[PDB]
């Protein structure tokens, strides 16, 4: 048969200079189940170290540590964490708790490690609590504790997984006397119940609570014996204190890691608040970058789209003048786009001349954009229409006094619902009968908001104007052919058709693909910069995860003891950072939304944010990213640490 | 006669759930120099109050305490300071040694809060450490040492000033027996020695080591009574240990302050790698982002220079198609720029023609672009003549081989020294002699860096393209009189001698201000958003100063028991941010102006990355004020702490 705790022949040795140094020098050691057992030494005996590896917190180097037969010498963390987990306990001088959690929480951890039942890890935790005389501070945080009631809490804590053998390091060298006698007397309860506890201390006053002391001294084991406590004449068991022992559960461990980060948000609100700041900025200062470029490439775009898609556009105009210096220079005549019309590469054609007269209605009066076009002009430039109809090429050659209105006459003058068709306005001081309503170019609700009408190009040449020359000529062009090719051909064409060289184009393609790579181009190296704010922003987070792993390094080592793997450590740290950096992207980008309508408000004709959802899903993504990133080295820093030298930093 | 240490009535209440408590119910106690008190009780006896008042730590609160006659019922903090300085050192249960110094520091600390002389308190320092058997160890760092050796080290510590009155709270309980017998007998002597000495315990086994022992209970002393240990049989005292003991000094306590901040840099070094990275890439992208805006608007400025000061440039339509669209639509010809010259706002005019060649000299080639212009050219485009002289307007008349040219083709050709003037090199199949050499309007070189030659525009034409026109022509506008309305009027004029207005213009003064203007205004949004990051890095610094103030609370605590005035915490903590955020700043310039050369590698010839030396200033002092402002409520945060609550805070 195994007994319970199997040292045999146990070398711990540590370099020093070249060199080693022995702290246990073969060790050998039968410990049975149910014995209370103390060791005893001063500093430099060895015993910290023993009890270290007893603990499966430590390997020998040299010898044999068997715990229920399972030899720890060559284990690998996790397995010495089951271990841990699977036999036993650990009570500290300095009684380790953890300052964010409730004494119930403390007490519960271990069993989140193990993964227990939650319901059940909640009774077993208060019940503990409560037999231990705390059942009305099971609330309690550490720092509203006594030291001796933290203890007894630890005492819990080290209960709830079996409490099979509770090792207590020196547990009454922190609190006093009374509190002392308290702790030393549930101990001794608990062997009565059958617990195996191991003592470890450097007053022969406190080892002679066990029933058997062991001395150690430079290494070796000096004593051996049986002991009889003077005390359990008046300690009188009046209390009966017996209370002995693939996809699963790692998504219960990660609720709780999940929880756990997020106490420890609530436990540090002034950083945790910093840190998402720095985050907030960097991502509102991208998601604005991009959407300020976005929204002002296509307010820019639509100060274009009065042009349309492959029109080449004729103009001449320059300075004024005289009828016999200026008009007889103006060479760009509609007999130039009834020629223009005729050629293999034009699809369609328009003159095109302008005035802004006042249009009234039965009562309303509003400035209006009077264009005289030909009827194909629509065509032209795609304009479609809502109701009506264009003029008649027989319309534009009588001088017809038709109209056609945009959607933004209709609402200035026709808002009842009035059908503005067949009914006569007014512009200036020529009546016009309106024959259809056109659909425009524009996209966005206050874009563009002109009162543009359409009159066939001779009426308002005759009748408004009084002039023979047309302001421009608009030109679609044909088969998709190429337009620019059609563009050197139409400036040939009226060239030799003028005497000179007497007009220039403007090819609405090239504009506008010249508008979308450089605004294009700008956004890009803007938000660029933006992203550089983004990257020091994550490298905040780094730094302030990093150090807060210094801070809990106690903790991780607590953790480590009552069973935490490596796995749950980095789980815990990375899912803090992950939720740090998350909760700070969505509130990175509600600011810059709030910031868009401030622009929206506030900006010109040229600036306009628009926000693509899809850089709201890339700055949630990207957040997330720089959590895993920036936040991943100091978890794996702390899933990293030596337990031994975790619960001794300081 | 006076009391070392008088008490009357000590009421000492903390509030407790809408009422006070009372910890200290109205004490008296007197104490004489020489004394070795110890007061013990357990936990709730109110020992630990008492006797933080009495290291003038803590107010009565409702009484009367005199330190040699001094009340400090009514004393403000840096004046209880003094009186620690004056009459106190202070011994703690976990041996508060400061992690960062070795033991000698530790011991000078004290001896730096007070006006002591550096090299005078390195020597007690050792000497101290010395007596108490720490001479091999004294440049131990606290990690270094065993508890009952850093014991000895704050023993050392409050000898360094005096030691008058030795505080000692539970020293024995943290360290073990043998070294508890140490530093009991180290105290004992030296009482014998003259110190006052008051112990504080729980243990009643170490208050016997005291003379007097005073218990007190729920707040009030309930025995005094004399004691004589057990031990003075033991000790036969055969080793004799007697060791009884703003614009001034301000600087030595800075530069002290710089010291420990510097140290605390060397700490954590990975820490102060992370936070001043913030910095550099704040600083750096700042002064990149300004220094790109600033150059490239030179570069891009340059390459207008060229079209000199006031001129109009009058360009010309495509006119091309074929070679008799040519002949017949090229209708700007040198004589347009004849009429020019005889208008009263034109104060010189050239045309321009240019065509390319295949430059020669002795043996050397290379291409060059050969301009054909008036006499007047240098004029209009404001160029300099280095060497030599322009056309005669007889030469221009009688085409002329003459040649001027540009500094970029002397280093071509003339390499050697050799002045080019009188010399003849041979342009494509022309020879020309040199007359002169012009500096360019250049500043930086991006795309020119081009071989510039000019000849007189009749020969040009006649003898290198065979042509009847000139590609455009400048004119400078005398008195700056009305510049655009000289454009409007060239444009009249010249159309009115051709058949249509066939000709445009280009202002050189409302290019070179759109350019000016839109670029500036460009480097401001940007570099705007740079200094976005820069505030982000900001941020981080103070949340790193936060935390290292929480990190230090209790060796902020330590420092002001020992002595410190919350100046002295402010100072250090300003001082370690400054410090940071300063270094920083350099790194971010030098960084700055390496990926400014870096930048120069690039293809662009329009981004040019200049660096003016008040945006290297303005970088250190914004890096320093980054330091001083974030920088400022954490240090603050640390000189306000409370030193019980900092030294208890765990
Ligand atoms: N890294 C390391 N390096 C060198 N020596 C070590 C190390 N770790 C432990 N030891 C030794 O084990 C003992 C630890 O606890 P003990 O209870 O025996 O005394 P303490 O004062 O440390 S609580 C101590 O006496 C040390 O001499
Ligand atoms: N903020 C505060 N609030 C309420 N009560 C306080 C506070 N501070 C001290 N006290 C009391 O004074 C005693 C402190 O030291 P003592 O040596 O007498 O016992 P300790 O267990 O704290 S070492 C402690 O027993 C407490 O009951």
């Amino acid at each position: 048969k195994q007994a319970l705790l199997e040292v045999s022949n146990l070398v711990r040795e540590f370099p020093a200079g070249e060199s080693t140094i022995q702290i246990l020098k073969g060790i050998d050691l039968t410990i049975y189940e149910g014995e209370l057992v103390a060791i005893v030494g001063q500093s430099g005996s060895g015993k910290s170290t023993l009890m270290n590896i007893l603990g499966c917190l430590d390997r020998p180097t040299s010898g044999s540590y068997k715990v229920n037969g399972q030899e720890t010498g060559k284990l690998e963390p996790d397995q010495l964490a089951q271990l841990r987990r699977e036999y036993f306990g650990f009570i500290f001088q300095r009684y380790h708790l953890l300052g964010d959690l409730s004494a119930e929480g403390n007490v519960e951890v271990p069993a989140v490690y193990a993964g227990v039942t939650p319901a059940d890890r909640k009774q077993r935790a208060t019940a503990l609590l409560t037999e231990l005389g705390l059942g009305t501070k099971t609330q309690n945080r550490p720092s509203q504790l006594s030291g001796g009631q933290q203890q007894r809490v630890s005492i819990a804590r080290a209960l709830m997984n079996g409490g099979d053998v509770i090792l207590a390091d020196e547990p009454t060298g922190a609190l006093d006397s009374h509190s002392g006698v308290e702790v030393m007397r549930i101990l001794r309860e608990l062997n009565a119940a059958g617990h195996t506890i191991i003592l470890v201390t450097h007053d022969m006053q406190v080892a002679k609570n066990a029933t058997r002391i062991i001395e150690i001294s430079d290494g070796e084991i000096i004593s051996d014996r049986p002991n009889v406590p003077d005390q359990s004449l008046e300690e009188v068991k009046s209390d009966p204190d017996a209370a002995p022992a693939a996809w699963r559960s790692t998504l219960d461990r990660l609720s709780e890691a999940f929880q756990m980060a997020l106490l420890s948000m609530n436990a540090h609100r002034m950083r945790t608040f910093l840190t998402m700041l720095g985050i907030i900025i960097g991502i509102a200062s991208v998601v604005t970058v991009v959407a300020l470029g976005n929204g002002s490439q296509q307010q820019i775009l639509s100060n274009i789209s009065s042009l349309g898609t492959n029109t080449i556009t004729v103009f001449q105009g320059r300075g004024f003048g005289d009828n016999s210096k200026t008009a007889n220079f103006k060479t760009l005549v509609p007999a130039d786009a009834d020629a223009l019309m005729t050629q293999p590469y034009v699809s369609a054609v328009s003159p095109m001349v302008s005035t802004s007269k006042t249009m009234r209605y039965q009562q309303n009066e509003a400035n209006a954009t009077i264009n005289g076009v030909s009827n194909d002009y629509f065509d032209v430039k795609g304009l479609v229409f809502k109701d009506g109809q264009t003029f008649d090429q027989r319309s534009v050659r009588d001088r017809s006094q038709d109209v056609v209105i945009d959607t933004n006459t209709q609402k200035q003058f026709f808002s009842d619902g009035t059908n503005p068709i067949g009914q006569v306005v007014l512009l200036g001081s020529v009546p016009a009968r309106i024959i259809g309503i056109v659909e425009p170019q524009t996209s966005g609700m206050g874009s563009d908001d002109t009162l543009n009408v359409y009159m066939p190009y001779t009426t308002v040449m005759s009748r408004m104007l009084g002039q023979a020359h047309v302001r421009n000529i608009v030109v679609r062009i044909n088969d998709k052919y190429s337009t620019s090719a059609a563009e050197n051909a139409i400036v040939n064409l009226l060239t030799q058709r003028h005497g000179a060289q007497d007009i220039f184009t403007m090819n609405s393609d090239s504009i506008r693909q010249t508008i979308e790579k450089t605004t294009s181009t700008m956004t890009l190296l803007v938000s660029a910069i933006a992203v550089i704010s983004l990257v020091v922003g994550g490298i905040g987070v780094m730094n302030i995860m990093l150090v807060s792993v210094t801070e809990r390094t106690q903790e991780i080592g607590v953790r480590m003891a009552v069973g935490a793997r490596q796995s749950d450590i980095l789980q815990q740290f990375l899912i803090e950072a992950i939720l740090v950096c998350l909760i700070g992207g969505v509130l990175g980008v509600l600011l810059s939304l709030g910031l868009g309508q401030l622009i929206n408000k506030f900006a010109g004709g040229n600036f306009a944010v628009a926000y693509s959802t899809t850089s709201i899903v890339a700055a949630f993504v990207c957040s997330t990213l720089i959590g895993v990133v920036f936040g991943f080295l100091p978890a794996k820093n702390a899933a990293k640490l030596d337990p031994v030298a975790a619960l001794s930093r300081e």
